[PDB]
């Protein structure tokens, strides 16, 4: 189903992102910034300063030890949802 | 992107859900179970009995109102993305 569908997407981009550099497992600041910029170009704008990056990161960082793991991408997924779901 | 393609997708679904009765934005018990039933299986089990039904929802159902909304669907996504993800 489609549904099933955005389940796998999630997971995937979570790990091509990911698995680029250091910790397979969590997104680092330039892993971040580069998945908003290639995979969300319509929802968000472009972060071309490292002040941006540094400021989402403080955001999505739940636990404090500076990158976002899967747990707290899907917390940003949920806000950009919500955030989406309600324009409308 | 195909990010924001399941973003959309998980908008799309709870609503063709949750607008069939009573409350438009949100997803009652009948609600809820053709959706897992629909659009879920391949990750969960068919829910054929009440006490299943009754169940799930009283898992889902944070703020304790007896239905699942928008953000309660957005945890319950939440939670099986993890299980999928840990599964591999
Ligand atoms: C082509 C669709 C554009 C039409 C649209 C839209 C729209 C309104 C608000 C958002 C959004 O996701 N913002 N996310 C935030 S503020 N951060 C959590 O997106
Ligand atoms: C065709 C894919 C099947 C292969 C697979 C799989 C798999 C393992 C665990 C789950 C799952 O989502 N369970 N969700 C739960 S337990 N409730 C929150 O799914
Ligand atoms: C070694 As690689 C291509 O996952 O950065
Ligand atoms: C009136 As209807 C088709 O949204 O249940
Ligand atoms: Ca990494
Ligand atoms: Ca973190
Ligand atoms: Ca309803
Ligand atoms: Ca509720």
């Amino acid at each position: 189903s489609e549904l099933e569908k955005a389940v796998v997407a999630l997971i995937d981009v979570f790990h091509q992102y990911s698995g680029r550099e250091g910790d397979k497992h969590k997104l680092k600041k330039s892993e971040l910034k580069e998945l908003i910029n290639n995979e969300l170009s319509h929802f968000l704008e472009e972060i071309k300063e490292q002040e941006v990056v540094d400021k989402v990161m403080e955001t999505l960082d739940s636990d404090g030890d500076g990158e976002c793991d899967f747990q707290e991408f899907m917390a940003f997924v949920a806000m950009i949802t919500t955030a989406c779901h309600e324009f409308f």
